[PDB]
């Protein structure tokens, strides 16, 4: 009856506490999903464990094997009994599993380095001297990949053919390329990783343009699932209470470094 | 098996057209959530009626008869098959009907006449002057009645035994008050209708302040109803196909009149 929780290791959703070699079990990690599968396990009454999925990644359909990686994955082959973490929700992945209500609204954003002349995707796509990628799997890879809109269909052709790769494993990856590359890589990631980069040091990244889309986060179960109810009552309650607001405020801003 | 579509008139979900008078049917309404009842109905494949909801009301449980009014309630008794408005997701309706995942994200705001000195609810709780209200029924009347944050819990205080009463009908009325009252009057609603009113003639009112809370609406369906599956899939298809971000912009901008 322990509930299995599936979540990743991305900053500032789920951190190693600075302390964690000298901790185990829940206790080793910190982050405002880790007080979310507090809330939410107090408000279900159920007791839970934190994995960090084993691939790393946030879940997608292997176009080979068909076999779903990532969060997706331990949930839909039964690894986990639920995600509590930035997973975003999409079409693809509200086929086979189910999704709460969003705990967070976001958007696909733009991430520079200071001084970057880029002020939107069209700025992007109309220029070569700067490189840009995104995640090398999840949400924002398939809105590239999937899109029609002209501007992004371009990005897209770019980005997939563009050697060497633009694409990266982690956001924090994604973060340092931006951070090292003097101007010449901007970096696609969602609105909510790049507005809490924005306020680390070394300061020097800035989220540029307006959000691409409008999505949200979900907290994920199988298929079927008999916790999805009360988890998705759970974070509309948690929402309504203010609880959430006051979540993203202490791990965004109340400790900002910039 | 022509699906009942309850809805709402409130500008610039659904309206109705300058030549309504001469025609009959759907055909007699226009707006966002009519374009969208028709994409819904096209990626469902099936037919509708599009009746407008009879007592002009969003949903709310009466406290004496534990009756459900508004969409809500039809949707609660079986009047009507689903509701396709701007209807937002609580807690309290979701416990008794299903909703989509949001199909427009937003946040109560403040609606001021252009020069009140007023920037945010704080500004409105410390002082007596500015009368404010709310709708007279629906989320935004139930989020601070329900408010234990002290801001809110103070407005709340106020408004309730605030003798006249600053409750309105409709949307409509609260803007005309805002309108009329020479700055004495703020309305607090839902910042997307907020954004709308301030592009239309006269051009005299404005949205201050950052949005209270964070949420959405839904496509409403009977509880356990088995169209709800489909159209969650409609919409997540319309939102990633970049169809929702196209409706707003038709509505809310691209004819905006300041
Ligand atoms: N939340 C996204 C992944 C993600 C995280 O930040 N930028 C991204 O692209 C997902 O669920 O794939
Ligand atoms: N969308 C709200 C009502 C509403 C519309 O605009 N401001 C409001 O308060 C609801 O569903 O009650």
């Amino acid at each position: 009856k322990t509930v299995v929780v599936t979540t990743i290791l991305e900053s500032p959703y789920v951190m190693m506490k600075k302390n964690h070699e000298m901790l185990e079990g829940n206790e080793r990690y910190e982050g405002y999903c880790v007080d979310l599968a507090a809330e939410i396990a107090k408000h279900c009454g159920f007791k839970y464990k934190l994995t960090i999925v084993g691939d790393g990644k946030y879940g997608a359909r292997d176009a080979d094997t068909k076999i779903w990686n990532g969060m997706v994955g331990e949930l839909v082959y039964g690894k986990a009994d639920i995600a509590i973490a930035p997973l975003t929700i999409t079409l693809v992945r509200e086929e086979v599993i189910d999704f709460s209500k969003p705990f967070m609204s976001l958007g696909i954003s733009i991430m520079i380095k200071k001084g970057t002349p880029i002020e939107s995707a069209e700025d992007l796509s109309k220029q070569t001297e700067i490189a840009y990628g995104t995640l090398d799997s999840g949400s924002t890879k398939e809105f590239f990949r999937r899109s029609k809109i002209a501007v992004f269909d371009k990005m897209w052709t770019y980005m997939r053919s563009a050697e060497p790769s633009v694409f990266v494993r982690t956001t924090a990856e994604g973060v340092a390329r931006v951070r090292k590359s003097k101007g010449k890589y901007a970096y696609l990631l969602e609105s909510t990783m790049n507005e809490y980069i924005e306020q680390r040091k070394p300061c020097d990244t800035m989220k540029v343009g307006g959000n691409l889309d409008s999505k949200g986060y979900g907290i994920a179960t199988p298929k079927g699932s008999s916790l999805g109810n009360a988890v998705n009552l759970a974070v509309l309650k948690l929402n309504e209470q203010g609880l959430l607001d006051k979540l993203k405020n202490k791990w965004w801003y109340d400790k900002g470094e910039c």
